[PDB]
């Protein structure tokens, strides 16, 4: 069939590294791109095509119990070992990540249909808002 | 509420650049990470938590009609201008991307529930297989 309509989820991706290198994509980009999976939405009407591509990476799960310290390696980010302790302050979930970096941690809380997340390291604060889907 | 169960889709992300820099994440990674959106699946049973995070980037749409050449800038990849021409060879969708790079293009075809995609540049070939979802 010529009908390529649909949502397509990447199963395999061989020699993406060599293709990207032949395009002169730089090392640090290739290092990340080779880890992604791709979803392709093809909307086809006769010979008219619309391609919609999203690229995706799954991070490692994190499992913990409130009140019991656990070891973390932040492979997702700086790949450091921290000793993380999560506690409740009211309805605010508070994590201190004990390690090399000062004042490293986060706070998480629900307000309405929004989840608020405040990441901290040193004097820097990053504020993220999520919507319940 | 202390109930943070759910699937959460990132709405906003402020000062992620400063947080990542304070963690000494390198430039080329920060350049890409600041473009991602995050989906957080929180599975909470009492004080036991499972966090499942996927990070996501939406690429630009590509719209074309079989048989009419169109201009492309490959912002997704090497950010080059090519003149792309898509034609059918049987049920195989064939694209030649005319530009600086020799033998640059791709071929796409359905076999069963699988979509096959072959990207080419120079002497390099990248083979991707997608599953219909």
């Amino acid at each position: 069939t010529r009908d390529q309509n649909g949502t397509w989820e990447m199963e395999s991706n061989e020699n993406f590294e060599g293709y990207m290198k032949a395009l002169d994509i730089d090392f640090a980009t290739r290092k990340i791109a080779v880890r992604l999976t791709q979803t392709l939405v093809i909307d086809q009407d006769g010979d008219n095509f619309k391609f919609k591509t999203t690229s995706t990476f799954r991070n490692a799960d994190v499992d913990f119990t409130v009140g019991v310290e656990f070891d973390e390696y932040t492979k997702s980010l700086d790949n450091r070992h921290v000793k993380a302790l999560v506690t409740w302050e009211g309805d605010v979930l508070v994590c201190v990540q004990k390690g090399e970096k000062e004042n490293r941690g986060w706070k998480k809380w629900i307000e309405g249909d929004k989840l608020y997340l405040e990441l901290t390291c040193g004097d820097q604060v990053c504020r993220q808002v999520f919507k319940k889907k």
